[PDB]
């Protein structure tokens, strides 16, 4: 009685830019002028086929490269493979996904869905370096029929010491009510180790991080250490249990976090207000 | 037949304080003059609730921060949330659990069960770091219903190079007999990464360490990556399959091993010796 | 209708070597002047016995110390137990492994099945670092009756920022036909944390690499976390849903693939020929 998703399997179309912003960094949009860092979620269901007509608005090549889903090696986006763009240039990236069964062997192949990402391959290194550390990074939704969907969804990247490319002690915020159905997307890139750590609620260490029911062993967390490229997701229920609060995610390393790269989790009641929390102290 | 859990529900008093101690190190404990690091084991039920009368006796501002177990955000155990105690002061930290169990919109809710732990969060820095490295750690266990109980419990924190705070050469040692049930908290803090590794055991990659039956599909391991506020548990049977012995255990990261922080398992037979342990030479 | 593992329990015998390499490496062997880095794979099932005949042909004290599998304390390959072998001696080491089973008390005895490994743990410290280095450490399989068995197994080490020991841009590849079931066992040893990362393909984040099927909650990953003495595996059907082509694997970590440390899974057509992938310009 919570919303899930459907069966996949349709043919969809989307527009991608790779943009140089004001400030020096790079970010990918779905319009022009409205790029982001982290970029735009994409978010399919298993079966689904994406055709990204991608265009680089940008003086230098840049290309999109995908975890996790199924692509052929000429939407690898390396240079080795051909598959990045020119400056200025176009170029349309497929990226498909399938749903798990029965192989004729009689083993089981594992589908599409999870929590994946795309970043670019190309800027300042044939591995993305240069790109990656300026912002061309986005979250990558694969849902399973019968997945359960959110009320809404985050995504946070550590992203070398920062959080989504911001300045220390500047979050980000996220904000809910207590009872939404909050799910984060959690990406880390670049060159360190990280433990994410949410205060005051958890997850499971699964593929949706969610269990299933009573039969399922996975441990139950609220400390994950990460590396570059990883990606996991899950869904809690602000509050559940614990009611409003300004409750703090960060990583866990001491030196990170006494950097100031935090963020707060803005759990409201109704009426707007957080218990402890005054906005203007803020 | 091993002895197991029963269920929860019942509501705990305890005392705590932290400490200074004589050498420097900071410390928690059930008993003034008996603060220990790491600090005590507190381990109860789900469905539990414990209100902890905490003193802080220093000269400095302390707090209880835990992770896993719902706490309001009045014990939260930070300054932001004006949830720290002044030198000298007192406060009652609450911290509840809760079983699992099919929430109204037909998703499981996850128990409250697993391995967990408390540290200070405002010594030195706004996140504990100054309070961790002097020694203001220690487990909690929330046991679920039917879960299997041990003979003895340790506890192994790596914090920064060190093993529960020892020099190089010191251990610590823990012993048992042949075929004793043993159960092992793992926690890590401070500024690295770390794999833990024990000779001669092996444990299960989930929630208990321990697999249920036949259909749990997770990795048995004997090494395990971990980072900063990491924890995790599981329970061996000594010397199964192996034998007595003084089985090592330590840092697989080579300088962290070289640096001489390493442990002993010290498995007996009934007559109390160890095959090639001579206690003499150690 | 895949071939499966037989049930175990024979006893096997062998023989290895640690060499002296003429470039100053070390290595294990079956046969003396047959010596590789990484060393031999050994292969098992669940329950067999494996006596090692070992010998040290290089003129400083080497050991042979394996993880996971069932030793006596004899068997430990460490100083401290009197177990590792003086400079042209011989010892035989003895590895057991078990099969999963019900205990008295009720509880369920986890299996040896796995992907482990072996390595010294006597050469430059007394925790092997110099023998690990140089290149004495190999995989180690055990088959549990019934899991599914490849087409080809290959071995994949990082080894501080090294692949198997080789110099940057020099690979190692493997080569696969579309279609073939490929086996991959990775271990990490040294100093640093990585993320191996595949492109084109995707595994189960569990002990065998697979799904049994659609009850498996376990994540589905292409990148994950390692530090030094960690061990996974699992299978991959070559090109499954991506077709032919030169796809890469290296360590995600970017100053690590910034450095030239990649290799390529080369996935060929029947023909040979591979999308994108000239030879001349390799
Ligand atoms: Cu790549
Ligand atoms: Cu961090
Ligand atoms: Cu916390
Ligand atoms: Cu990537
Ligand atoms: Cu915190
Ligand atoms: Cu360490
Ligand atoms: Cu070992
Ligand atoms: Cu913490
Ligand atoms: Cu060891
Ligand atoms: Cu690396
Ligand atoms: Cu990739
Ligand atoms: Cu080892």
């Amino acid at each position: 009685t919570a919303r899930t998703a459907p069966a996949g399997g349709e043919v969809r179309h989307l527009k991608m830019y790779a943009e140089k912003l004001a400030d020096g960094q790079m970010g990918y949009g779905f319009e022009k002028g409205k790029a982001s860092v982290p970029g735009p979620l994409i978010e399919v269901n298993e079966g689904d086929t994406l055709h990204i007509e991608f265009t680089n608005t940008m003086d230098v090549r840049a290309s999109l490269h995908v975890h996790g889903l199924d692509y052929e090696i000429s939407s690898d986006g390396t240079a080795m493979n051909k598959s990045d763009v020119e400056p200025g240039g176009t170029r349309t990236y497929t990226w498909r996904t399938h749903k798990p069964g029965r192989r004729d062997d009689g083993t089981w192949r594992p589908g599409s869905a999870g929590y994946w990402h795309y970043h670019d391959h190309v800027v300042g290194t044939e591995h993305g370096t240069g790109g990656i550390r300026n912002g061309l990074y986005g979250p990558v939704i694969v849902r399973r029929k019968g997945d359960v969907l959110p009320d809404a969804t985050h995504t946070i990247v550590f992203n070398d010491f920062t959080i989504n490319n911001r300045k220390p002690h500047t979050g980000p915020d996220f904000e809910a009510t207590v009872g939404d159905r909050v799910e984060i997307v959690m990406i880390t890139h670049g060159e360190y180790y990280h433990t994410f750590h949410m205060h005051g609620h958890r997850w499971a260490d699964n593929r949706t991080g969610i269990l299933t029911g009573p039969d399922d062993p996975s441990r139950v967390i609220d400390n994950k250490i990460t590396g570059p490229a990883d990606s996991f997701g899950f869904q809690i229920i602000a509050g559940e249990g614990v009611g409003a609060g300004a409750w703090m995610y960060h990583c866990h390393v001491q030196s990170h976090s006494d950097m100031g790269f935090v963020g707060l989790f803005l759990v409201k009641k109704p009426d707007g207000t957080i218990p402890g929390y005054e906005p203007h102290e803020h």
